[PDB]
């Protein structure tokens, strides 16, 4: 179950399942995780889950979010996501604190504003995802690793923020199995 480690929270994909379950409106902010464990279509499965509850899902994509411009929307194409449901950021950012939680699964840097400070990085400059806006922040990766930017992200300890260690597409699917 979920335990307190340094000055993070570790949740369980069973707080996972049983918080997004429970919510009424979800954003999922996917990235450059979400694509080297190919986690998409488990993702895409999960937001299906969700929606037959009843709860409002949609996508966050960041300009440089993943590898490659538009890198995420592919992927999310890739397993079937419905096109209207997936959002630039320009026109869905002022909207993840009308949002009860933000799923970031495989994403960092396009969350970080210290991760755009950096002028020789893709990001440099550019907005960021405030899904500290949210009621709640779940983050998706193997551990407190930095990004592609190399630096910490104060995310990681805010109090609206709860960290589900482990692989993009296995924590997804232990999280699907969770929630049916
Ligand atoms: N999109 C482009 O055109 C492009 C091109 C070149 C560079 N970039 C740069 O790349 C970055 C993009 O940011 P982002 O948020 O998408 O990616 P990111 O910040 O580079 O990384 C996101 C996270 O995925 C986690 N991860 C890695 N393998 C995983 C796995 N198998 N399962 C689950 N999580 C995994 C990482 O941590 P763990 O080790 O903790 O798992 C990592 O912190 C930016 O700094 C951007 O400027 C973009």
């Amino acid at each position: 179950s979920g335990h307190i480690e340094g000055r993070h929270m570790a949740g369980s994909a069973e707080d996972a399942a049983f918080i997004m379950k429970n919510a009424s409106k979800v954003i999922i902010v996917p990235g450059y995780g979400m694509a080297v464990a190919q986690a998409q279509h488990a993702l895409r499965e999960m937001a299906d889950v969700l929606k037959k509850e009843g709860v409002e899902v949609s996508y966050a994509i960041h300009p440089v979010a993943g590898r490659m411009p538009g890198h995420m929307n592919v992927l999310l194409a890739e397993a079937n996501v419905p096109y209207d449901e997936v959002f630039e950021l320009e026109e869905i950012n002022s909207s993840f604190q009308t949002a009860d939680v933000a799923f970031v699964i495989g994403a960092n840097d396009v969350t970080n504003p210290a991760a755009k400070t950096d002028p020789s990085s893709p990001i440099y400059g550019m907005p960021i995802l405030d899904v500290e806006k949210a009621g709640t922040v779940l983050f998706i990766k193997r551990s407190m690793a930095s990004g592609y930017a190399g630096v910490e992200n104060e995310l990681f300890f805010r109090n609206n923020t709860m960290m589900l260690f482990g692989d993009a597409k296995k924590m997804t699917e232990q999280i699907v199995q969770a929630m049916n």
